[PDB]
This record gives C-alpha cells, sequence and structure tokens, in this order.
C-alpha cells in the first residue's frame, strides 16, 4: 500500500497557482485531472490548487488498481487524506465532482480540522431510489448499466458520454469520451458498481465543514430534490448554487459560469 509519498507520483500530483489559500480539485467518474483544464485559470492567480487523479483514471498505471481495497470509498480517502499529508497541508477547501463529492463529504468526516470547506458539483448521497428517497434509479436500472459496461464497452461510452454532457456543447463531449475511453474497462465497470452502491445519508449529518452545493438545471444522475436533500442534511451551513446550465460535467460544458460560483465559495474560508 503506496505511502502518501509514493502516492503523489502514482496519482499525477500537481501543485498550481500562488496564495495562502489552498484548493484541492477531485475529479469524477470517467475523467482524469485534465477535466479541470478549462476552470483552472479561474483560480490560479489567487489560490494553490491541488489536482490529482484518482486510482482509476485512465491516466494512472492500472498495474496500481486493487479490486479489493477501492472497493469501497474509504479507500479513495484514504488516498486522499495520504497526499494532503505528505504534501503537509493543514488546512484547504476541496471541490468535488461526482464521487469526489462523495468521497470529500467521507474525508472530512474522517479529518474534520482538514477541510475548511466543500464544493460539491455533481453530488449524491445515494443514487437508488428508497422509501420516499427519490434519488433517480432503481436497481434494475443499475444492474443494465452494469451489463451493458461489460457487454460492450465502446459503444455504451459513445451513448453516455453526451447524456453526461447533456448540454449540446461538442468539444465537451469529444473530452469526456476520450478520458472514458482511456479507463479499462474493467476498473471502469468496478467504479461505477462501488459508486452505485454507495449510500452516504447517514453520514451526512457528521460533516462540519461549510458546503456549497453546485447543482445544473437537469443533470442525469442527480434530481434537484437531491441537492435540496444534501442542504437539509449535512451538518455544515450548506447554499446550494443552481447553475444555470444543463448537464452533469459543468467544468467541462460551461467552464467560465461553474468559475463564477467556485471564485465566490473560495474567496473566504
Ligand atoms: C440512464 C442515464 C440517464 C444515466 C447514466 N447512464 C449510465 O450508464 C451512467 C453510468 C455511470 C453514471 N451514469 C448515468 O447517470
Amino acid at each position: 500500500a503506496p505511502s502518501g509519498a509514493k502516492l503523489l507520483q502514482i496519482l499525477n500530483v500537481r501543485v498550481v497557482g500562488s496564495g495562502e489559500r489552498v484548493v484541492v480539485l477531485s475529479h469524477g467518474f470517467g475523467t482524469d485531472q485534465s477535466a479541470w483544464s478549462r476552470v483552472l485559470p479561474y483560480l490560479t492567480r489567487d489560490h494553490r490548487v491541488v489536482l490529482y487523479d484518482l486510482v482509476c483514471a485512465g491516466s494512472v498505471n492500472p498495474d496500481h488498481f486493487d479490486f479489493r481495497r477501492y472497493d469501497n470509498l474509504d479507500a479513495y480517502v484514504d488516498d486522499l487524506l495520504a497526499i494532503l499529508d505528505a504534501l503537509r497541508i493543514p488546512r484547504c477547501a476541496f471541490v468535488g465532482h461526482s464521487v469526489s463529492a462523495m468521497i470529500g463529504i467521507l474525508a472530512s468526516i474522517r479529518r474534520p480540522d482538514l477541510f475548511a470547506k466543500l464544493v460539491l458539483i455533481g453530488a449524491s448521497p445515494r443514487f437508488l431510489n428508497d422509501s420516499d428517497y427519490h434519488g433517480g434509479f432503481e436497481l434494475e436500472e443499475i444492474q443494465q448499466v452494469f451489463d451493458a459496461m461489460g457487454a460492450n464497452y465502446s459503444a455504451w461510452a459513445t451513448g453516455y458520454a453526451p447524456l453526461a454532457v447533456g448540454a449540446d456543447v461538442p468539444a465537451a463531449v469529444q473530452e469526456f469520451s476520450r478520458t472514458l475511453f482511456n479507463m479499462r474497462p474493467d476498473i471502469s465497470l468496478h467504479v461505477c458498481q462501488t459508486v452505485f452502491k454507495t449510500d452516504l445519508r447517514g453520514v451526512l449529518g457528521m460533516v462540519r465543514a461549510p458546503c456549497v452545493v453546485v447543482q445544473t438545471t437537469r443533470d442525469v444522475s442527480v434530481p434537484a430534490s437531491v441537492a435540496a436533500y444534501l442542504k437539509a442534511h449535512l451538518g455544515g451551513r450548506t447554499t446550494v448554487e443552481f447553475l444555470q446550465t444543463e448537464g452533469h460535467l459543468p467544468h467541462l460544458s460551461a467552464p467560465s459560469l461553474l468559475a463564477q460560483v467556485l471564485r465566490r465559495a473560495l474567496a473566504r474560508y
């Protein structure tokens, strides 16, 4: 199990920007840290920005993927904390998309003094529907996703990428498709299974950090009522920022709009 030190190289850690305020950018499913490329220059004039790849990214050597360890999001949390501890960063804001929003929630419970603020993009505590809980998916829907991913990964990714982007932004579709195709198909399926089975509803109240939940007008994996649920149950002061754009990947499809929200959220913490 690589130390935080060795993880700095394995997970392609980069530190850029200037200033005292540290911000971690943690990418979502199907991308790598290049997904932050379009929004990054809106932060680096006056924030010190830490970027890294999740172990499941195609830009990480697939020989490092451990199918036992990473069948729970707690192992991804371990990696994040090991990087921050290796970098000797005692306090930061954290921006997470998708699975990284879940990682950030869990990390803020594991190490409450380390996270001054959480910004969650495309975030859900639970995708499966439950009693009086609308997450957006039934068990048979997620099973069909797994079956499609395993039977024909290329065809599944080609159909999924425009749905995830949502808006008619062809470069965003191409960029998301490229990193989706860069993932090894068995690792992609494994991460998808891990995310779809996670249920964080019972620990949201243990988050102490103030939070900004960024929600678009239509997100194929996150109903608007799930953003409200996060605001209702997160333990810190929480604001939902509604972005006037469609899709699950606003950092790819609407970076200037997302940047305005991020700069307001990261101005003071
Ligand atoms: C059915 C569609 C509206 C949802 C979409 N489909 C998918 O296959 C991917 C799998 C990961 C998240 N996904 C999604 O949210």
